[PDB]
C-alpha cells in the first residue's frame, strides 16, 4: 500500500536529485 507510495516516490526523486547534483558537481569542476 504506502509502501508502493514511498517507492514511487523515491523513484520520482532520485532522477532529480542526481540532475541537481550533477550540475553542483559541474559547476564545482568548471
Amino acid at each position: 500500500s504506502i509502501e508502493e507510495q514511498a517507492k514511487t516516490f523515491l523513484d520520482k526523486f532520485n532522477h532529480e536529485a542526481e540532475d541537481l547534483f550533477y550540475q553542483s558537481s559541474l559547476a564545482s569542476w568548471n
